């Protein structure tokens, strides 16, 4: 046996705190790399104290927050890092009621004989690493593959691949009292209609959790975090929310057992608005649906606040503001109850 | 490329909602000539055409207190080309009781070469013709068994993936030619182990069995799937409750079964008619959340007190046919989670292999 | 275990004799709808007299055959026929040197979900079938699956369906004391050149290795029947004797387990002539080669026979010692001494 | 899209055929610093990089009789940055003697979850990035060694498969910076099992590496192989003759290992000096065909005498190098089929679970 009973359940425990109703994640992971370019996309300087005080910015935001937000995912630097006040991010995010994710990849890596296609790296040490993130606070953990869309992709040798090491990692994770998110994303890059990703998705989702049962994975304490079902970014052709909303229940109806605890979606390059309306369309189709639908949001939580920041410490409570309309946004979007510039700004990237 | 339009696939999930609409379950009329045999032996009965056509007929005409009762009704080949005395086509005798008609395609078991004991099932040859056939003559959905047993190194990796395979190329010629697939891979219950023994196993099994459907590009939602409750072995020695059963049977398929699959209609397997209709009423009140339908495709468990009351003798026809009608009205209210409750219905119907 | 230590040794013996040196398989077993077509090209009605007729003809030809056929392959209609003197044709076939074998599928079928491929049926019954084959003198078999290169062909489905029932078939052969015939054919159709069937043939002995291995297949109580690696059929490109050989032989070295007894080629649609010097630039290649690598040729050893009956009882010892040139040939030419118009037609036919 | 140049191939094929140019084998000197102390341990020596460093180059430096039997030399990540007294990197003394550099890449077998104690290996993190290092600095051929072991319900469909992906991980990546991959996929020698056991295991595994290393888009003329002989269990009762360990092993590879595969290059396992010599030259001597070369890459079996005559005193430095040499002599002349034969070397040098 992988796990005995109390392990278990205080996995499903985790687990279901995270997506508790009306609550999502806050993904705050990005690399130093990453983060590097939306700073230099507003001026500032990528240093760790810029980066600090950014990170200070959206978890020390205001208590209307509290009930919006059941988990952050941060970066190692970050993990380790403290407020102005002295205390350490992760006490300052659980004090607000969220649980305390890290980011435990090591980014991706090529896999040879394909068409441009990754695999990714990090499983060398991860139990040690897993280990302490435990002990120092964390209590769920995020890895993320990457699949694209293309003629000849995602390929059967990629897509058998980046299933293989989400399990290893989320068996690693299990063993040390951590919920595994488990990240399958399909970019949305190219111009490929609803359908194919339809398809597409549908694939993949099959062979993440064949490849999950294979390794003994306990799924009431993991999460799923795939993307949304949508055209490619260069499709011509338009789709409704409500086409966008079907499709994806349809293709997670079809593949993802109700023993997975919940589902927090990656934004994927829509817009913050866009990422919301969605996200509200699929908690409103009348399917039946046996876990959270959720957000799991980076860029579509923080574009606003990003660039409402500017770099300047006075902006920071203009800011932070930004931060919490997208947060109560989303809240209500997972239930279906949201109905409404830079929150309508595209934020896709290549790769 | 895909498999079915949208229209096809609208027919075809249609069909799978009717069989399994709330309340109703199926009867497994379905018995092989060879293994329907073994049972009128047991009642004292010459095993002719007729006594299999009168047999046949006391349960599809039972009255029609079954009708919301009975969503459908599996048939073997030569049952469904047979008449009542009225002369009406059995298909049409259960059409008019509000049923849906079905059919057991697969032609059998045969022996995997260097496993300990281990099956295939057989039968794909010609089935795209015969399913348009019977598809014509009035079925709308069909059946195919897989079994496999629990065992010193079985079901083996081989045994799982080739009868998953195997029942996928079934579910794929079925819906190509109108026809909703019942996918049964039943692991039997011989043997002494124990509960998690079978859940394990049965969690391993319907999870390569849903891999092969999806590698199939099959749909689901115009399918149904028969699985075996996860019961402890029919040797175990230790005692497992009621609800534990459900437990473990409900936390199995929540683990495998995609949301999509239209419904669940298990097999009896070696149950009395009684721990059939009362398990399967613990597992509809299990509090977890199960987005699909639980019910019953029962056959033994449907039929032990009927053929025990008829005897053979015409003269108890509508004697035999109240005790089937009893139990489903009994597995009617388990399907609802509403059963509260003699010696035929307690009898253990277990059978070593079970073959038919 | 599959099999017995007594047994064994029956398929290996069996299998050792047809692929003996110099020698090849008739592949004499098209379909009663198969040999219409043949027929009908020589205006010769398709009844039971002319098959029997036609193939009496081959399997009489004079005793300059007998070391170059180590075996026949028929239909089940022909297996129960007789020739002119009596003497049912499997005897015929015995009294000369040759091993005789059945055609045991049932031809191939459409494979939902896919553009346009097949996999093979026949296994309902096909252990009885083939204990009774086996008691009326039959000693091998064979089952032929089809796959096709085309954008988004040979599938991934395709491939392993087609691999899985190679295996059981080939599982049930044995079990009977029949050595099966692994046919796994690529067929030339397309614009493809030489280096994509390279890969697409790589990529489905692999499959085919890894199923009989699932499956305990007693590799050498097997043959292989593969395509050779050529362009495709309406390839512009041009491409030596040479070059496929070096491709066939490279691909084989990279797939087939050395224990396979004997590999025995299917000809394609490629003329009776460019058949046998192909097969001779197979055998002169100079890298190593642990099994016979021979001919399983039907339209390559029969087409000059074929016109060269013209339907004529008269035409009997002209057709006959047209089959026995090109037994000869090839006899030759999996020895590497072959070097030399009805001869030289494609027998390319569409599926 | 293919993953490798004509040229990246040719270099590849041509660093695989000199490591196992006809004669020539690999000594394995590529004990971990955790491991090669329980060696030192053995003959009361402390283990200090100095004491590894002095015995590492008594292997590398032995006369020059040795160089037309050792085609390649694994070093340990340290070693290969270490120099001899003359102030010459070891690489440099390796190749200056006729072989090829080679580099142990792994970084340890790690437990698999819900499993009987099976393990994977690990180290593909910033491998490409290690391996075009290792490379710059004289390594032309990479190690990495999977664990596996016979017993009840081991090794699993999941460690099978697990680990035959890994090494297609490694070895894909190690082909992509020039470096000839050693695939060894070790089936431990631990348990009462018989041969045939040993042989069913070892050709399922091979398979299944097989298939992955086809599936990962391996080259396979350059690669090598590390296998296991088949031999009977180290507590196994009963007894085998060195031809019936010939004739399972060449029947466990005829079976399974492509003739593309440039060369297989046995682990010594538990058996002694003396055994392992023996068994391999009569796997060269079977009659069978076998279209790969049958070498030697041993490390324990290599070093046991030299390691108990050096003693970690300075004065033996000469003849542990002797003991060394008349074993890599023995062993140039098995992987040749033509040897015909102290206590050192008639020792089992069996270790519970072998780690390293």
């Amino acid at each position: 046996p992988a796990l005995t009973p109390e392990q278990k359940k205080e996995l499903s425990d985790i687990a279901h705190r995270i997506v508790a109703p009306g609550k999502g994640i806050l993904a705050a992971d990005e690399s130093t790399g990453s983060i590097a370019k939306r700073l230099q996309s507003i001026g500032t300087e990528n240093t760790e104290e810029n980066r600090r005080f950014y990170r200070q910015l959206l978890l020390t935001a205001d208590d209307r927050v509290n009930p919006c937000i059941g988990g952050v995912i941060l970066f190692h630097e970050t993990l380790y890092q403290k407020a102005d006040d002295g205390r350490p991010f992760p006490q300052v995010i659980k004090s607000k009621g969220g649980v305390v994710g890290i980011k435990v990849d090591k980014g991706v890596v090529p896999l040879a004989g394909t068409n441009g296609e990754t695999t990714t790296q990090g499983l060398d040490g991860l139990s040690e690493r897993c280990a302490q993130y435990k002990k120092d606070g964390a209590d769920f953990a995020k890895w993320r593959c990457v699949l694209k869309i293309g003629e000849h992709t995602p390929s059967a040798l990629a897509i058998m691949e980046n299933a293989n090491v989400l399990a290893r990692y989320a068996s690693i994770c299990q063993q040390n009292g951590i919920v595994p998110i488990v990240e399958p994303e399909i970019l949305p890059d190219g111009d490929h209609d609803l359908k194919r990703c339809q398809y597409v998705t549908e694939k993949v989702l099959a062979a993440v959790y064949k490849a999950l049962s294979d390794h003994h994975i306990y799924l009431e304490g993991t999460l799923l975090k795939p993307n949304m079902v949508t055209p490619g970014h260069a499709c011509t052709q338009k789709f409704s929310h409500e086409e966008i909303a079907m499709a994806t229940v349809t293709a997670l109806r079809r593949t993802v057992p109700p023993a997975v605890t919940g589902i927090t979606f990656l934004s994927g390059g829509q817009s913050e608005e866009e990422a919301s309306i969605n996200l509200n369309a699929i908690n409103k189709c009348p399917l039946l649906k046996p876990w959270a639908l959720t957000f799991s949001y980076g860029r579509a939580l923080q574009a606003s606040a990003l660039k409402a920041w500017g770099g300047k410490k006075e902006n920071l409570k203009a800011a932070q503001e930004e931060y919490v309309k997208r947060a109560l946004a989303n809240s209500l979007a997972c239930q279906g109850k949201y109905t409404p510039a830079a929150a309508s700004e595209s934020l896709f990237v290549s790769n």
